[PDB]
């Protein structure tokens, strides 16, 4: 009996939750900075807790559970707007690796890994904004785990050296996990550190 989409705030945190409607899931958003989903296999679907507005520069903990049976992901992913972007710091992720078909920018060291760095753009879809054109940035660990402390300050300004453009006006900035096709189970908690 998946549950309706919805975003807004929980607790002093703001959440996004949306799917496609094709697998069976539930989303629930539990005391303070966390939230758990459990999800089938048939279709795509990505949630979870954090902030509006983004920053480029915050300190962002987090740790769990994060149980993936296929693809999936595990990110601090948010949106700009002026320009319209759609970002991702993926610290986990399952069979495949999300950036696989984007430009390859180079490496940065952050955090105590190095992360490839990537952007995309998608012509005529989906978007915070409706059926829109947007750029995708990415910024992949190479060392993948389940809890810690992202500075997304140091992807930003590597994406900024880099060549892409950084000021836009930020919408929500979040610890998302994503499944694609595929089944699972993560139980999450943010914290703002900085």
């Amino acid at each position: 009996g998946t549950t309706p989409n919805s975003e807004g705030w929980h607790d002093g945190y703001y959440y996004s939750w949306w799917s496609d409607g094709g697998g069976d899931s539930t989303y629930t958003n539990n005391s303070g900075g966390t939230y758990e989903i459990t999800w089938g296999n048939g279709g795509n679907l990505v949630g979870g807790k954090g902030w509006n507005p983004g920053l480029n520069a915050r300190a962002i903990h987090f740790t769990g559970v994060y149980q993936p049976n296929g693809t999936s992901y595990l990110s601090v992913y948010g949106w700009t707007r002026n320009p319209l972007v759609e970002y991702y710091i993926v610290e986990n992720f399952g069979s495949s690796n999300p950036s696989s078909g984007s430009t390859d920018l180079g490496t940065v060291s952050c955090d105590g890994s190095t992360y490839t760095l990537g952007q995309s753009t998608r012509y005529n879809a989906p978007s915070i904004d409706g059926t829109q054109t947007f750029n995708q940035y990415w910024s992949v660990r190479q060392d993948k785990r389940s809890s810690g402390t992202v500075q997304t300050g140091c992807h930003f300004d590597a994406w900024a050296s880099a060549g892409l453009n950084v000021t836009g006006d930020h919408y929500y900035q979040i610890v998302a996990t994503e499944g694609y096709f595929s089944s699972g189970y993560a139980r999450i908690t943010v914290a703002d550190v900085g």
